[PDB]
């Protein structure tokens, strides 16, 4: 079997959606071709808290923002060595980017809250409903189905097809044990995600980051299209920079996105029964304090005051079966209990949340100087989480230009080749801001597609 | 030559000054022995801030500190990696070692004046009297004259004398050409320094540090403590760990203090006359912002409105003059002559300050969220400084206990030796937080003389 599209897209998360639709707006054939049996990748699964100066929530919430503050943050954020236009065509094309999701893509955006990563200097991440990606991905495919973008699943891309100039015309994919020809009329758009889930790739990078760690994502995000590039000479860069989230699943490498209640109050607790580091801090400082205490873990413990303003476990009730059945997370009626079920000091965790309780109501946390104040923890029931650093986000990949081209190893453009999202290695610098793979797979991907399709 | 003395201390810096105090008040006979001609070491050209949990400054200033976040915070901004009971000791002994200061040795510090350094949860840092050392120094050395604590200057020691049981009985040392033997009844203390200005020691623990970087330290500090000690199997530890200052004379590595006016409005511009860092950003924020600038260097720029709160000019006018002969500091009439004298764009900087203005008049800066509040700079006249990153702490070095007896390389006290301040590895992690130099030097220089004269 062979096919022929204008426009072949290599991975159906944001960057491919987003290519996708721009491509057949542009009154192009195209197709994704996704080597997992579902859609979206590790953009499905994301928080997607996105990133965006000057958004019409902003303006309701009476937050003003800049974009110079949001290129200057984000440079920061990586340590001054993200390519400073890639940032600016990033944050000059946000609003566009999240408005196209709102306006076309039919995503629903809470209207009234944002939040604010460690970095960023005000309030500008966008929350789709429900505070995951499975908003983004479900109007993503209701929109491809409306306008005519077909989806092959189980279809993995294996080797770009180069001409004799030098373009490339195409991919080779596996499929049902046999191989399928994608021809390109005009362009392939490699949005392939990141390698997270490459342990091999990983240890070559960083080899800090091998075995110990799990995986925030998906079984897929395993660098392929990093390595198909390269085999046409590609140029790649930044690929040792490979960032950790701090507050993760033990057992299955998984964010906990339900413990993002401690943006509301929640404490993190060690086997100790102490607690050990600001909730507050950046993530980094978090990753490393937790792996500096006993075991290397943390508890994460809230009440149902903190959940009915935070709604995470509301939010996220396939963690809490998970986390639960994993023996990773208890309810339960009394701080003594949550002691018990992890072996946690009971009286050093009662003096310790004692010591909140005063701190919550003076607003003044003598211990850790809690930077939004502390919430009384002195009646349940409770949440008890364990929780380690997982491996989540590879800043570096491919070389493109503003344009999504990609370059060989001597900067020159490679004709017919495109690539968009956490496949490439420009825009974080060393270490990407909480909010901005959002903002970076969508603004990139539509680019792509456009540039692609022309 | 000999001599014969109960405690024989080495360098006259806040450590070895502290310990002969306290050797001498014990009723021993001490000697410090200084192979500069002058006394004070880096102690004296410090800006010798100290950090105090719960100091008298505080409490007229109704600022509530506790040691446990002192401890939190220092810990913290070691990645904790500093060793947790030579924290707690140094915080738990900090109240004393300042009322010590103020009562014993009276120094003066201003009643109502307290610096917050970067990593610090509330301002802390108690400031002498002049905002640098020179208080500090000469109020010990005329203590130390009226105990009768003798320091012999241009005098190098050079070689531990130890016994054939282990236990160190002396210091050889160099003066006028011929060595003199200084027999220790009772201990040797090591106390000198750093190695901040010993090139072949930076790049052999920490190989980006060469001759790139100056030093903000005097020329004596080059480690000689740690030599003569490991001769003897004495343990070093985290010799690797070197922070750098990031405002800094390019031309003789001195720090600038002069450019503290950064605390209370000046602003950074590069070479294209921009903005390009929030002005209190933490240090090592602005050291990396700056060797990301064209030339790897920064200027200064405030006014005399500025001058007239901050004083940083009327305290530091020995940088003044150093550093206007050096053709790296100017004081100009207007930011037209500013850019001149340094080839700055003249547009981008005018347009730069317009923004400035702005932003001070609203108090919310749109390109970096200066978080206390832009000053207007509209009117002069105007100082503007070139500076760069410069080295200036060791954070490792020897081994000891809390009761700072030196460890050999199997954790064994080692008779007779003590060691405290800058030369020591365990206190201050992989970096130290501003203004905990001076805490550890007089806290750990007390107890090694109280140690030693047992
Ligand atoms: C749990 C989690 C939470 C996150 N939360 C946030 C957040 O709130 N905000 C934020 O900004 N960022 C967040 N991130 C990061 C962000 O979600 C990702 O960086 C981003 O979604 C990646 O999008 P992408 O389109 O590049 O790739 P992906 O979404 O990973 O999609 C790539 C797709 O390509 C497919 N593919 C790969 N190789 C092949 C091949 N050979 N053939 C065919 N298909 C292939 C994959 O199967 C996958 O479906 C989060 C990440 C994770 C894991
Ligand atoms: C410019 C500057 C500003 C600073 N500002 C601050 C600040 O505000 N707050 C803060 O907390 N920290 C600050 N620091 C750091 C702090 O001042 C130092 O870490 C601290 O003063 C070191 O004290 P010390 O007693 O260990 O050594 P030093 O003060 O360096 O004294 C050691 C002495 O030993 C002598 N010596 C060395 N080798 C020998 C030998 N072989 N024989 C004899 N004598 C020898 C040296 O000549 C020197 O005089 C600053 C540092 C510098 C350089
Ligand atoms: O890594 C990010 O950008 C966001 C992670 C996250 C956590 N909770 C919601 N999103
Ligand atoms: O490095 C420190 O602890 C302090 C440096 C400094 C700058 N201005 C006054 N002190
Ligand atoms: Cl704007
Ligand atoms: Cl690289
Ligand atoms: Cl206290
Ligand atoms: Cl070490
Ligand atoms: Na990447
Ligand atoms: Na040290």
């Amino acid at each position: 079997m062979e096919y022929t599209y204008d426009v072949v897209i290599i991975g159906s998360g944001g960057a491919g959606f987003s290519a996708g639709l721009e491509a057949i707006a542009a009154g192009r054939s195209a197709v994704i071709i996704e080597k997992m049996p579902i859609i979206g990748g590790n953009s499905l699964i994301s928080g997607a808290e996105m990133n965006v100066a000057g958004s019409w929530v902003q303006k309701n919430m009476g937050i003003t923002d800049s974009k110079e503050l949001f290129i200057s943050d984000t440079l920061k954020g990586g340590d001054f060595k993200g390519d400073p236009e890639m940032v600016k065509t990033m944050v000059d094309n946000a609003v566009g980017a999240a408005e196209w999701l709102r306006d076309y893509v039919k995503v629903e955006f809470y209207p009234d809250q944002l939040f604010q990563f460690g970095g960023h200097s005000v309030k500008r991440a966008l929350i789709p409903k429900g505070h995951t990606g499975a908003e983004v991905i479900s109007k993503f495919s209701i929109k491809a189905d409306e306008v005519g973008l077909p989806i092959h699943t189980n279809t993995k891309a294996e080797k770009l097809i180069q001409d004799q100039t030098g373009r490339i015309v195409g991919v080779e994919a596996a499929h049902n044990g046999k191989t399928i020809t994608y021809h390109a009329k005009r362009g392939v758009v490699i949005a392939t995600g990141g390698f997270s889930s490459n342990m091999e790739m990983r240890k070559k990078y960083n080899p800090e980051l091998d075995e110990r760690y799990g995986s925030t994502g998906h079984a897929g995000g395993t660098g392929d299209g990093i390595v198909m590039a390269e085999k046409i000479h590609a140029a790649a860069k930044n690929m040792g920079y490979i960032q950790s989230y701090p507050i993760c699943s033990p057992t299955s490498g998984a964010i906990a996105l339900i413990a993002d209640s401690r943006f509301f109050g929640a404490v993190l607790i060690n086997q100790k029964g102490e607690r050990f580091v600001e909730e507050l801090e950046r993530r980094d400082v978090i990753s490393h304090a937790i792996l500096a205490q006993p075991g290397r873990y943390t508890y994460v413990l809230w009440n149902q005051d903190i959940e009915n303003v935070a709604h995470t476990v509301e939010m996220h009730q396939g963690e809490l079966k998970e986390f639960t059945k994993d023996g990773l997370m208890y309810k339960v009626d009394t701080l003594e209990e949550a002691a018990k079920v992890f072996n946690i000091p009971e009286d050093k965790l009662l003096s310790t949340i004692k010591d909140v309780n005063h701190y919550a109501a003076t607003g003044k946390d003598e211990a850790f100087n809690h930077r939004s104040g502390l919430v009384d923890l002195s009646k349940g029931p409770y949440w008890i989480l364990k929780a380690t650093p997982s491996v989540h986000h590879t800043m570096g990949g491919l070389v493109v230009d503003t344009r999504t081209r990609v370059l060989d190893e001597q900067g020159k453009v490679i004709p017919g080749l495109f690539a968009a999202g956490e496949v490439t290695g420009l825009t974080h610098g060393t270490n990407r801001l909480g909010g901005n793979a959002y903002t970076d797979i969508i603004v990139y991907g539509r680019i792509a597609g456009q540039e692609a399709a022309k």
